[PDB]
């Protein structure tokens, strides 16, 4: 069995990576469709990256790729997945090097530099092409030194397929009709497809596509940006769901999916990727932020 | 019970994924003869166990008739992880929120409160918690309809963790726990789990934390823990064993390795608890250290990369 971190102490962290619990859409949802959500925003360190992350430093260990207290894990993300690595690095014994733009906020850099990782600051003019360059530059000089990207690549489809595909099958009782995820890198999309392909699921596979190459895909649905920022809010509000700016477009996908004659009935599922805190400072929440930053202040006059 | 399967089911609302959370041994942190065990209360779906508190609020205050969904507005005068945890789960239930707090509190915790659409009405520096709680009792005072949910949170905070938390840990450690450590203050573990574990016959040493720089025959013992330890503790748990969490987690973790160091506990199990994730804390003083470091970083010269 996976193992059961309800009912016996876990002896590392990344025991509880993964094995991520499953949500209806209520509120939000005014159709005659299901949709789940499957929370990835739960994680340990709040991101589905987290299983990337444990993927890379299991299977490249296993692999002999990667060997704690030698090799020196480099990776030019600010990220969830920088985030992850710096995480499970600190735990692991590895000395962790991100690269990122010196434009990424300070709270970005907080994060990693909590866990050990040595941050690397990169011109903001050359942006992330910078920081790759940077990355592949201090890997070159050291000999010790791994480019993480490659083992991403490499596993990102595989953890997915391995894991989060078959929670979801349990999860909703062997009963997929869609399954809408992100295009981007290092997301459940692919991985999650092909688990259910072998499961013999007829799922429907939904790329999402935000407007701010795959036999698996269906149908790629484009999202524009205003439209994922305003779910992002209205989740919150409407069903207790905190998340970022791709859950919010996953979840406007699957209730536009939802609103087809044809999704009369069956179930759709989605994924939010990522907890909603990490992005409370940034322009997905600038609409709250502003609001309260010029409340009025009750005179003291008036509470006796 | 029919506790609910979450990573084998589809909840029906976020409610169910409240609770039953993780335990985890202290590993690399940990070089004591004794097994240190945390109660991940940081895994929480609001990020802290007082998501455990809000839960009870709505749930046993509706069985009570004093909350009726779509009808009372609910009013609260703090804006820390129980506001927070009002303000989540009041909006997923049909409930107009309130918050009440002073201007002086973080601009931060303003927004993390209206993300949940509570109203956030603010309250003159100068009176303080005071001035937060006059103007909550004003709006009560007004409308019947309105409810002040500290009543709820004072009646309710022991039980919930008697109920729910307490259980749990005894279910995780298999019936073997021989200490358990919590912070003293109103919303803590510490009472409920210690009545929890009594009344399963156990006579686990009970420890009060209590931060510097019932109430009686439930604490054994009280360990005070300056809060320059609690700080340092809490960035040493993210490097050593990867948990990331805010100043009562970090004391909490110092008591217990005192409490490791001590002869009799060679070989037995100490739980405590992390209370809420780290990350609402990354703009306060808990990690200013952290933040002062990256802030003054230099940055690579482009000459480097070409
Ligand atoms: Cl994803
Ligand atoms: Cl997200
Ligand atoms: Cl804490």
């Amino acid at each position: 069995a996976p193992f059961d971190k309800s009912k016996n102490v876990a002896q590392s962290i990344d025991q509880l990576i993964g094995q991520t619990p499953a949500l209806y859409l209520n509120k939000l949802n005014n159709t005659k469709a299901k949709v789940v959500l499957k929370m990835e925003c739960e994680n340990p360190m709040a991101s589905v990256k987290d299983r990337l992350g444990f993927a890379i430093y299991d299977k490249a260990e296993k692999e002999g790729k990667l060997i704690p207290g030698k090799s020196i894990v480099v990776e030019s993300s600010s990220g969830n997945t920088g985030v992850s690595l710096a995480h499970l690095g600190a735990i692991r014994g590895y000395k962790v090097i991100i690269t990122m733009p010196e434009s990424m906020s300070l709270e970005r850099r907080c994060l990693l530099r909590i866990f050990g990782a040595e941050v690397i600051l990169t011109p903001a003019a050359l942006g992330m092409k910078g920081a790759v360059a940077m990355a592949k530059k201090i890997v070159a000089a050291n000999p010790n030194a791994v480019l993480a990207d490659q083992f991403a690549t490499k596993y990102n489809a595989l953890i997915h397929e391995e894991t989060t595909g078959p929670e979801i099958w349990e999860q909703t009782n062997h009963n997929v009709d869609c399954f809408i995820a992100g295009v981007g890198t290092g997301g459940t999309l692919t991985g999650v497809a092909r688990a259910l392909k072998k499961m013999g699921s007829h799922a429907r596979i939904v790329a999402v596509e935000p407007t701010e190459d795959r036999s698996l895909i269906d149908e790629v649905l484009c999202v524009a940006g205003d439209d994922a920022i305003e779910t992002a809010l209205k989740l919150t509000r409407s069903d207790g769901v905190f998340c970022g700016f791709s859950g919010g477009a996953n979840v406007y996908a699957a209730l536009k999916i939802a609103e087809r004659p044809e999704m009369e009935g069956k179930t759709i599922v989605t994924v939010i990727p990522s907890f909603g805190e990490r992005y409370l400072s940034t322009t997905l929440y600038r609409s709250v932020r502003d609001e309260v930053s010029s409340l009025p202040v009750v005179d003291a006059s008036e509470l006796q």
